[PDB]
């Protein structure tokens, strides 16, 4: 639902991303657990981090970071046409790892705090709710798509 100026706003600052991805992975995965403890708890691999500082050494979160960043910007350049590369991330989530929908509005808030924390000057009003809106758009489309593999949406 979003208008092709919202979406080149939104590839416009996705770029700033391009430019280090996994340096944003790391902060976000560090951002959403630090905001919401409980989302560490579906990550068997990082409990041991006990802290901050111990999830900054983590060459695995970080790693992970990458490749979550990695997903989400094949799904945003995608604009809204979307549904072969959001399909496998619904299974996964939805299945395997057992994320709830209000997790994922967890991430998406990660997300944005990221964004306005190293991008403050590129990152204005307009961008924002473009930003936003995408988030929400991939939030809803994970959710329509839980729905229909059988899982609360
Ligand atoms: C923007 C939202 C998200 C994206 C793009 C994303 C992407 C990914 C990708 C690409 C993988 C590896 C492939 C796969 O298994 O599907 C993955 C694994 C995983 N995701 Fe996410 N994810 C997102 C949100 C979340 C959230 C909010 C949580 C938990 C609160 C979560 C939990 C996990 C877990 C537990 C794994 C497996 C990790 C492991 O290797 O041990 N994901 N995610």
């Amino acid at each position: 639902g979003l208008s092709d100026g919202e979406w080149q706003l939104v590839l416009n600052v996705w770029g700033k991303v391009e430019a280090d991805v996994a340096g944003h992975g790391q902060e976000v995965l560090i951002r959403l657990f630090k905001g919401h403890p409980e989302t560490l708890e579906k990550f068997d691999k990082f409990k041991h981090l006990k802290s901050e500082d111990e999830m900054k050494a983590s060459e695995d979160l970080k790693k992970h970071g990458n490749t979550v960043l990695t997903a989400l910007g094949g799904i945003l350049k995608k604009k809204g046409h979307h549904e072969a590369e959001l399909t496998p991330l619904a299974q996964s989530h939805a299945t395997k790892h057992k994320i709830p929908v209000k997790y994922l509005e967890f991430i998406s808030e990660a997300i944005i705090q990221v964004l306005q924390s190293k991008h403050p000057g590129d990152f204005g009003a307009d961008a924002q709710g473009a930003m936003s809106k995408a988030l929400e758009l991939f939030r809803n489309d994970m959710a329509a798509k839980y729905k229909e593999l059988g899982f609360q949406g």
